[PDB]
């Protein structure tokens, strides 16, 4: 069976006190048995982070570039990540299409290179409201998947996050069954376009809202296998999440 | 008389060893008087960088968010920065704005945040090649200055940075004559919509191709007053462009 995968993003989130505060809470929670868990704090504590938690969670950069140096002000390298400690690189996330302007192409540029270089990546893709709206939640989020599977040589270095970004500041709720109906029509694409064996193999994590008292109902769904968790990743009910699956 | 500059942009470049070499390098430099150098390494060796320069050498950030804290997935808050021991931010870089689509409105909102959470910025501003030609170079830069001074309370915090960039993977040499008649025109900008004083005060930077051999030349312009230097940043040849006006 796929192990349960819990992803906590800190986004731009934390100083070095506070976060070492919930490096504690975090180093002394039983992780159930197959149970991976991965933490992406800001890029300016990825190696304090890495330091500081213990080797059973997993340390993932929230983003990187597409080469592995060069004249991009602001950016780092899977090398660089690496060369902290961290083995994992979130890609794609919403964040960075909506409000920064990342496009599928670059999107696909950056998972092969992190790909390369021997990370993990968690590669996220997901409608926006216009999108569902018009009824091409599918379209959208088979051609991000495809970018990303044209990139991919080794599948078990990927997970796939789904976030319902229609979902998210827009005044719509994503229930627990719309979830279930993306993370199903997501792996039957990979079925048909990848292989059975890759679809069967593949976690597909939830990007959407989750916190202690849903995150239950959420990972029962069969096509859910985790969370890649927003707000609550900096506060101990991150632990609760953890144990969705208990 | 305004102090001379000498800012080194590591860009997306290093690892921990050759980072370390070259900090072993510029610590062992000696910074002639009345000059002030500051070094901008990437983001995820902020903090280390900071820990192995010696304090006589300032730390910068390559970029920053324009709020504390908050849902914005790759990130860093000026709070961060200084968290870990830097106290510049370079904001605006002609890679940004081109590479990265950051928006003038984007750029002072964020000018504004890292002044007001007591960083110090490193400004840049500059014109493209269709700007240029086009006969705009003015009209361009001077309202990029005007976007940044509308979001400065103490101009003692600020250093502006001007950039070719219809010189910088285009074809065309900036000569030291043209990269001098702009920076006056941006002082005369200065004296007529801020104050003489400021004019007087602020150092304008030229972010433009330097190396040792052209460094004295440009350095003796007259309101070139330092330099934002890029590749050569990450060689010994920074220190002779450290001792440019030498
Ligand atoms: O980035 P989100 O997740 O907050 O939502 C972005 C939407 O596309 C709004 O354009
Ligand atoms: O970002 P540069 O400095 O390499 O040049 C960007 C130009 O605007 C090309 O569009
Ligand atoms: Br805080
Ligand atoms: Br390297």
């Amino acid at each position: 069976s796929r192990k349960f995968f819990v992803g906590g993003n800190w986004k731009m989130n934390g100083r070095k006190q506070s976060l070492g505060e919930l490096i504690g809470t975090l180093n002394a929670a039983k992780v159930p048995a197959d149970t991976e868990v991965v933490c992406a704090p800001p890029t300016a504590y990825i190696d304090f982070a890495r330091q500081k938690l213990d080797p059973k969670i997993a340390v993932a950069a929230q983003n990187c570039y597409k080469v592995t140096n060069g004249a991009f002000t602001g950016e780092i390298s899977p090398g660089m990540i690496k060369d902290c400690g961290a083995t994992w690189v979130v890609l794609g996330h919403s964040e960075r299409r909506h409000v920064f302007g990342e496009s599928d192409e670059l999107i696909g540029q950056k998972v092969a290179h992190a790909l390369a270089e021997g990370l993990g990546v968690i590669a996220c893709i997901g409608e926006k409201l216009d999108e569902r709206e018009a009824g091409i939640t599918e379209k959208v989020v088979f051609e991000q998947t495809k970018v990303i599977a044209d990139n991919v040589k080794d599948w078990s270095k990927v997970v796939l996050a789904y976030e319902p970004v229609w979902a998210i500041g827009t005044g719509k709720t994503a229930t627990p069954q719309q979830a279930q109906e993306v993370h199903e029509k997501l792996r039957g694409w990979l079925k048909s376009n990848v292989s059975d064996a890759v679809a069967q193999s593949t976690r597909i994590i939830y990007g959407g809202s989750v916190t202690g008292a849903t995150c239950k109902e959420l990972a029962s769904q069969p096509d859910v296998d985790g969370f890649l968790v927003g707000g609550a990743s900096l506060k101990p009910e991150f632990v609760d999440i953890i144990n969705a699956k208990q």
